[PDB]
């Protein structure tokens, strides 16, 4: 993955992200520090059931994660939870409507996002 390239793809996120110092919650978490945080914890934020659901059950947003989970949000979280023995709560849907179907865009832009954590 290339950050520099990861940049650009990242203007498709800006709508509802932010990154870097003191971002602040918009329509979507703040994705500052991201990188194995587990999911549905960023501070102030109110999830969405399913993606609560998946934090407790043992998301981490590992980059191999965030890489799956693009391409369709919805489909890999529900996986997740039903792999994880918890199929029932896995009947909701995450408040992103957001698709980055392409590799290479997806590899780049969670290169872009290792860099504002640990
Ligand atoms: C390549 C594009 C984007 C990236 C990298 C991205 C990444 C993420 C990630 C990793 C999460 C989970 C964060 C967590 O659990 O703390 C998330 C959640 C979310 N994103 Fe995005 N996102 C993108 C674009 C968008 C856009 C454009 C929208 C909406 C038009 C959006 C709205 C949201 C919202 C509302 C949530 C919370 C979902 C829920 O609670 O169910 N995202 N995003």
């Amino acid at each position: 993955g290339d950050p520099a390239k990861g940049e650009a793809v990242f203007k498709k996120c800006m709508a509802c992200h932010r990154v870097g110092p003191d971002a602040k919650n918009l329509v979507g978490p703040a994705l500052t520090g991201v990188i194995d945080r587990q999911a549905g914890t960023a501070p102030g934020f109110n999830y969405s059931a399913i993606n609560h659901a998946a934090g407790e059950a043992g998301l981490h947003w590992t980059p191999e994660n965030i890489i799956a989970y693009l391409p369709d949000p919805n489909a890999f979280l529900r996986k997740f939870l039903a792999d994880a023995g918890h199929a029932e709560q896995a009947k909701g849907s995450t408040k992103m409507v957001f698709k980055l179907p392409d590799e290479q865009e997806r590899k780049d832009v969670v290169a872009y996002l290792k860099q504002f954590s640990p």
